[PDB]
């Protein structure tokens, strides 16, 4: 238990083509210190917590499908919020409201502890800066989560459920977002979501979560290597840090005529994957049958600062590969971390079908590395 | 039937939460004329028709399930195309290839027999003006799509299917995009996207379908009246046309002490709705349920040269409601036009829990003037 591998599940995985379909009985727990089931939702007018899919989580049991892999030793908790669910300022009139946040907290004991629950991970994007929009709330979301997150502390230690929250990568939304030594210090581990650095709003290609400084760069606090280090420099305790790498890479169509390369102009996101139906986004398994099958070229950055992108006509994706992953868990191991999170368990060619890899390469390469799996050497997309 | 009502359903609201949900099961056909399927996309590599949800179109049947309404004496119709799919150059290189589009037709005549489609709807925004860039297309485009139009006709003729087109109700994008008279007298209709003259890109508050000139506009080439004596001017036969109705609103956020009115000063899109979850749009429900639950105000025009708009706080929204959509339809008679056309279904108070005027108010508004269905009368939101 040096190390954590936190694995997010994510319950809308289902509404998927059957060779995408993901369900509770895909998830292989040996490759999983944690499992965060993604998401609950808060609900606008109590201000607790809900499931977002009444049929799915509780009709068809999902939640305590999940929960029941608790029986393989691991600790399985609910995760609350995500992107599309941090529109808006409920988070903001929870964390502001004394007697709000008491009500949360007696109810989300009783709502984690009904479906077999561990623990709550809170992943609100983010306090002050909703989805982002730092002018849009107050500044005092700062002291309200981490007042939510104290109070949530001392009463999830009296039922021993464990703590997390998923967190910026953004420098801008740290400093106005997260009491960092408070959280540190109340929070079981913090999952730092080190990826979506570069994506198609940024109007140019870019790498979904780079390592470190690429002189291509415009600002050198994108990369994951000062993401890491800021947080300790803002008093992070070192094992609570968790880091995050996305199994899923950015997609863009690149403007006529502006080539392939890293910064090139681009006027939308990438054709959709047929599995994962949204443009900009591709999981590694579909990067995989556009490598394997139609022979999209694949570039590589020989300094190792940032991971592969792929490339075919106008489209462009750029994701981490087996080396990349390895790297950012030995990177974890290096710096003696808490270990690593995978966003999410669908994204990885979990089925192995797609890449050649065998099952879950990605998350069997950060299992490998950190908790001594052993397993084959990455594989070479390329090849 | 002397005047069509032709129905858009968009897949992608079975994805909306609660209330917002839409299914195959709550289209009411009796309501309807026509119904067209969007979307559909056009795959970039083989340039022919496909499934941009192969979960729900497909391995769910929702292609099937829809087009079996047609024993309602319905026509459905899959629609291609779309705001979203309109990026880049995959229809220009489509319709500027004479093998393309005998490959196109083939294939598509193929694919809608194949799912019990009763013809196709075009959806190109835009001939040329891709996705309203008019620097990005090759003026070839317009030759390039009556083209196609008129290929698509022959093959249909063949079949006993129908073929129609959405097209831009901006007089700029359709001077460059349209041979109208040739489209007139190919498509069974032309279905006139006569809404979203105004918005946030605007910077500044507008109605989002304005029906007549308004004293505040700055082009009065901007509202529904100029567009279809346009296209009457171009050429186009008056039965062929469609006029289009927005079922929801533009959303604006307004610059503190800007005011209430018209072409106020904005600073973003109206904050996301509960529902649709999408800056600068509501729906119909959504306009309801602030108008009729949180004290939103009701500004209408006097004049009747454009439907109302609701404000509260920095917020504010255009939208048509029973009154304007009943004028259009009646307008649509009086010009004695091809009939009405619904943006979209799934954006009505279809449920009638939000606006307490029946299910569908808007869309059965529409079906009472043009096709003489009994209804109650039109619901005065203030009330
Ligand atoms: C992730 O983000 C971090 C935070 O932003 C980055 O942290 C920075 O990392 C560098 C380390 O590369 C560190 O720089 C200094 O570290 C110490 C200061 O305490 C210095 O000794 C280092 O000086 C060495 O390197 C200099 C090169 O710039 C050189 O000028 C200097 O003379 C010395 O050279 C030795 O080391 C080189 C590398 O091994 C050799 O090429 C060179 O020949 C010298 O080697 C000899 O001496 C060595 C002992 O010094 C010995 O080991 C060797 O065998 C031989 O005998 C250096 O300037 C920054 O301070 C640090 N910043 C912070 C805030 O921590 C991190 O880089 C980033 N990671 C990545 C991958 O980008
Ligand atoms: C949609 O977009 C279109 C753009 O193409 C706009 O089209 C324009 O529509 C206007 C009408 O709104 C049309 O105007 C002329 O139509 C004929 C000319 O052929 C005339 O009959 C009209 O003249 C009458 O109105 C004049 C305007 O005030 C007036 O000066 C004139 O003396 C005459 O007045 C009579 O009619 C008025 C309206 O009923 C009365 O107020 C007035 O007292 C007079 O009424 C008497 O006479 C009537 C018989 O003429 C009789 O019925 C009545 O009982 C009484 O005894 C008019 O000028 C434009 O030609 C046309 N433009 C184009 C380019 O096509 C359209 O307006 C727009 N819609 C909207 C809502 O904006």
């Amino acid at each position: 238990e040096r190390f954590k591998v936190v694995c997010y599940y994510t319950n809308w995985a289902w509404y998927r083509p059957d060779n995408g379909k993901y369900t509770p009985g895909d998830i292989n727990p040996e490759l999983c210190t944690h499992i965060i089931y993604a998401f609950a939702v808060l609900d606008k007018e109590e201000l607790v917590i809900k499931s977002h899919d009444i049929w799915l989580d509780v009709e068809n049991k999902f939640y305590e499908k999940v929960t029941a892999l608790k029986s393989h030793g691991v600790k399985v908790l609910l995760g609350l919020g995500g992107w599309d669910d941090s529109a808006g300022d409920k988070y903001s009139r929870l964390v502001n409201n004394v007697s709000a946040r008491r009500k949360f907290v007696v109810h989300a004991v009783d709502f984690l502890e009904q479906y077999g629950f561990d623990g709550l991970d809170l992943d609100w994007e983010y306090p002050k800066c909703w989805q982002v929009e730092c002018e849009k709330g107050p500044d005092s979301d700062k002291q309200g989560f981490a007042d939510l997150v104290k109070e949530l502390r001392k009463a999830f230690n009296r039922r021993g459920m464990l703590l997390s929250a998923a967190v910026s990568a953004s420098k801008r939304v740290i400093d106005y977002a997260y009491n960092v030594p408070a959280l540190s210090m109340n929070l079981d581990w913090i999952s730092l979501m080190t990826y979506d650095y570069h994506g198609q709003w940024d109007k140019k290609t870019g790498h979904v979560a780079p390592m470190y400084v690429h002189d291509k760069d415009t600002d050198n606090t994108f990369n994951v290597n000062f993401t890491v280090n800021y947080w300790i420099n803002k008093g992070a305790d070192r094992k609570k840090l968790v880091v995050g790498v996305p199994f899923y890479g950015q997609s863009f169509s690149v403007v006529e005529g502006a080539g392939t390369g890293l910064g090139a102009p681009t006027y939308a996101g990438g054709e959709a994957g047929d599995e994962t139906r949204a443009r900009g986004f591709l999981s590694f398994y579909e990067i995989c049958e556009r490598v394997k099958v139609k022979g999209w070229k694949v570039h590589r950055d020989p300094g190792g600062r940032i991971g592969p992108y792929a490339t075919h006509d106008d489209q462009w994706v750029s994701f981490d590969d087996d080396f990349m992953a390895r790297h950012k868990a030995e990177y974890v191991r290096a710096m003696e971390l808490g270990g690593s999170m995978a966003w999410s368990l669908d994204l990885d060619d979990f089925t192995g079908k797609y890449c050649g890899c065998g099952k879950a390469p990605l998350l069997t390469t950060i299992n490998h590395v950190l908790r001594g799996k052993e397993a084959p050497p990455p594989c070479i997309l390329h090849e």
